[PDB]
């Protein structure tokens, strides 16, 4: 469940200063799960 959490530093920063990538967003949640898997 952490890895939850490393991964929204990861996207935290990057869509914090990122105007451009306010649909790729979805197919971020995806992969999500899928490291969880691991």
């Amino acid at each position: 469940d952490w890895l939850k959490a490393r991964v929204e530093q990861e996207l935290q920063a990057l869509e914090a200063r990122g105007t451009d990538s306010n649909a790729e967003l979805r197919a971020m949640e995806a992969k999500l799960k899928a490291e969880i898997q691991k």
